[PDB]
């Protein structure tokens, strides 16, 4: 019930860390880098902000969401010098079987199925329930930003990357209760585009030549517009595919909530939904 | 058309027996019964210090007071009491006491899904006349719906509009914000209290905030076993958590549930036994 | 890719015969007809007096205009008149009069409910090409769709971009209302056309408060065969609350605009109605 | 020199027993009593939700704490809590009960005028030493006034600094209203104390008996209480800020800084209260 707070180390990171002057250079310049304990010799991930307003701003956020077993979970914060500037080394739990899609793209002929679909989506859905449980929306989920923890079959798939992340606030009806401003709702348009990704192997918006966002891409995005096209939606159950329009309304006020995702039957009895084969892997395959 | 609201001016005593014990109870805040003396009949009488806010608790209370299913002002005073320029507001005495007080006074018949129809029919009909007028009531909740006397012909009406406000400053948003939708809210709330007895969301022992937050709510059974998927839905519109989603007065008062009260099912609720309890 | 709006600047006079009587008309908002010299052929023109809203009218027109459901600018002209610059604007001469008008000058032949889906499909066209392109007409309205000619095979074409506004400054579409209000507009002409009166009408004050509460039925006769399915989507685009009304990709894509040949031939009494 | 505020953040369980039906609880302003899991010994505990005013408390409170007057912070944490981030406060446990709880519970007269200025001897050294480091408490009324043990004499300490400020950032000391009010609610206590009744009350107008300074020191109750006293009263409770004495005039003032001499009449204090 009570979680204990953020306690940022002071102390030189190296000492704790096998961290080299060659991968700490390559931090600062937005790289995430694999460094060891010393300790043991278990290994871990670096991830390095200059300190910064909006970077405590990340540590804070991740640092209560970590709580959430489904995010990725900080091990440390330090606060160090690195060339006379100041700044935050974040160390996280090593996520090393790769990205989601990754992992379904490279591992056919083995099918996935949309009952891997929705069990993948229920658990990123979960992640997203806490952070909404407590006001923060990610606001940047996306497929870089899932990954699973290792290669291992049974391996969890877990949300990272805060730096977007922002407190959705400072008979009684729920907006008496702070802002409505709704960045909580792009997050559910995130679960859309990864529900529909994850279904056929490729997003309801995209470029045609490719692969730059496009000026007909905008359009059909802020239109709204997008279909189900066989061969690989064919399959796919009219219930899921409402559940997708539901989530990739243009409207955010018209989208659905996190709690009303959550209790949706798709979402809420994966261990129902038919094994149909998709072709996400091949599709994805074929980059 | 109606009359405009004329405030007198004259003590309030010259017209009713006001004990002035009575009086000091009113400047807290209680709602006091006083006598005519001509008439002798009972009125209901409270008392606000004037200002902005009571001003325009006086004014948005007298327009809505056309609608009998508000409760009805007979005069407005502007007294002189303890140095003060301050209102004084006789109402009709509403003698019936609140909303579920009553219901859980009973045992006879059943309280039935019907009974609970054309309550919220007639909550509605209050609402639907606020709104059309362009005024948000704001704070209706079960203490402020009273019923008229204590024959089984009681007419329940909707008090305390100190929350109260204009909605005001061709497509409809070119002729408001989020007021008029925590009153359907609020519909939503008491519609379910009518129905099974307890509220949506409540303290167990920050969790109940976020619940509201989240609109985590139940339709647990036994007591919500019985009821159909179109009141459950109807519910679920008006518990919205974004107000816009929400559903507005007019499809509320358009709803076959409440259209036709006639056609539901006397159907026994749990409300009652758990009310009591 | 196609080209800008290059606005003329030489006498309309030299390229049209444009009477005075006309510019003095046409000054008091009238549109009226003139003629090429070098082909004789018809056109429409109406004059703005220069300003910046009657430039943004010429420029939001002139982008639209590429969308044939949407009447053509042949020309733009600035030129001096009672010593003001104004805009002369040359547009394709619709001669097939207002749609309300010619579905009332038709009994009495059926006027059909899969014609009326026809005709709203027609005018959706328009409003997609629009806010694709980032544009609100916002005076969606009868009198504003006029048809070509009176052949068979004319088309009904929007028109009169007064009161225009760009709608415009994995990622959400709210980061890359006045839309919403055209679909308002769809829902308005769309219930006329099924009965030949509309949802919400005059009885004034108490009109703007049926508007603000969407207080309007389906009544008898006329509404008694009209499909469920009808009511159901003029019931969303007549929503009061702005966003929860429906978008024109939804709008183009329901069942009853896109897939007309199934909805019935039932027949309505909008031309009956729209007569008395 | 003592050390500074060292506020932790691991658990606060790791170190207390603070069973999840306080926390809730505590949440909302309850103060609840813990107890440390090495040594049992118990403690109270407050819990604010983290915020500008909730940090202030604890700095201005955590200052006032070197004087033993004032209750004790044993230490502060910052935890988690339902998502929210929040400030737990460890206290001494204050367990003898507010000031008036036990002059209630006193035999008819055996509360003394001598006791009484002991008693305002003490809450007074509270008041001066958070003025002297440019605090003013500004909530000085009875139930926060709190007993240590139930021994008899069992010491008395200023709690709740949630409305403290920092009354502040040849010469004359201009040159360098909070601290008036403390001294304002010093003569509010010590007229109850007197008589077991306040100054101001209903049996409203008594916000205007206030406003207008007017108050009676009616017998019974008054008639043996001493002159000088009754006049102590009539500084404290000056309408007009800047009228009131200070609170080292105060300390001073004889019948406070010799209890010693002044006499054991006994009030109605108890009785009335
Ligand atoms: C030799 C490869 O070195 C590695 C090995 C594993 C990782 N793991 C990982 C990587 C690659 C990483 N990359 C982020 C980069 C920015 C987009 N989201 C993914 N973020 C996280 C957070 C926790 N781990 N993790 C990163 C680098
Ligand atoms: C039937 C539609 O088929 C298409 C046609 C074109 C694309 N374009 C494309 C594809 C195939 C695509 N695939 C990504 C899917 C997620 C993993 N990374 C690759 N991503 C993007 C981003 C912008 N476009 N784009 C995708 C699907
Ligand atoms: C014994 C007589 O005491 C009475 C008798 C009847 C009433 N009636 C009543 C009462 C008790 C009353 N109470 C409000 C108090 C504040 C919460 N909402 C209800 N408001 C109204 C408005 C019109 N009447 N009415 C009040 C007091
Ligand atoms: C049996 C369903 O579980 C619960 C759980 C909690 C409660 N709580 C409760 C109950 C029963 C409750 N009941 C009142 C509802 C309004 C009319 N008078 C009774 N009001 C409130 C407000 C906050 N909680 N709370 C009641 C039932
Ligand atoms: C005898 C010729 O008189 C005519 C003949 C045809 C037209 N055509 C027409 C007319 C009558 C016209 N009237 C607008 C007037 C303002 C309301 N919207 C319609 N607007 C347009 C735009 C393009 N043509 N067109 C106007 C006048
Ligand atoms: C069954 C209700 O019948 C009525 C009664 C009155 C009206 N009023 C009216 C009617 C009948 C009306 N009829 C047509 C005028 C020509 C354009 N299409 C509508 N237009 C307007 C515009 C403003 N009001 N109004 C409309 C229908
Ligand atoms: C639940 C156990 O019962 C106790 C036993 C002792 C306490 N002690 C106490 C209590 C009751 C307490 N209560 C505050 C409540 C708000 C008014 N000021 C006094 N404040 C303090 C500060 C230091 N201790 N202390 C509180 C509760
Ligand atoms: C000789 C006058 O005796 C009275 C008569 C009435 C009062 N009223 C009253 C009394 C008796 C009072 N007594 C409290 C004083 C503080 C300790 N708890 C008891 N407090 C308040 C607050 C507002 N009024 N009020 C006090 C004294």
């Amino acid at each position: 019930h009570v979680k204990s707070g953020l306690q940022i180390k002071k102390n030189a990171i190296i000492d704790d860390y096998k961290v080299t002057s060659q991968v700490l250079g390559l931090g600062i310049n937005g790289k995430v880098l694999q460094i060891f304990n010393k300790r043991t010799q278990e290994k871990f991930a670096l991830k390095m902000l200059q300190d910064c307003p909006k970077a405590r701003r990340e540590v804070e956020l991740h640092w209560r969401a970590s709580q959430c077993p489904h995010i990725v979970r900080i091990v440390d914060v330090y606060e160090n010098l690195y060339a006379g500037r100041k700044c935050l080394l974040i160390v996280m739990e090593c996520l090393d079987g790769g990205e989601l899609f990754s992992r379904i793209q490279d591992r056919g002929d083995q099918a996935f199925t949309e009952r891997e679909a929705s069990e993948i989506m229920k658990s990123i859905g979960e992640a997203i329930q806490y952070l909404h449980s407590i006001n923060i929306a990610h606001r940047d989920v996306k497929p870089e930003n899932l990954l699973y923890t290792s290669k291992r079959p049974n391996a969890i798939l877990k949300l990272t990357d805060f730096g977007f992340a922002k407190e959705t606030t400072s008979y009684v009806a729920p907006e008496v209760l702070g802002p409505e401003k709704y960045d909580k709702s792009c997050d559910m348009w995130s679960l859309g585009v990864i529900m529909y990704i994850l279904l056929c192997g490729y997003p309801p918006f995209y470029s045609n030549h490719g692969l730059a966002i496009s000026p007909g891409m905008k359009t059909r995005i802020r239109m709204g517009q997008y279909e189900f096209p066989n061969p690989e939606w064919s399959e796919v159950s009219e219930e899921v595919k409402m559940l997708i329009r539901n989530l990739l309304k243009t409207e955010p006020t018209q989208r659905m909530t996190i709690t009303e995702f959550m209790n949706h039957p798709w979402i809420m009895q994966s261990t129902k939904v038919p094994q149909t084969p998709l072709h996400t892997s091949r599709v994805l395959k074929e980059d």
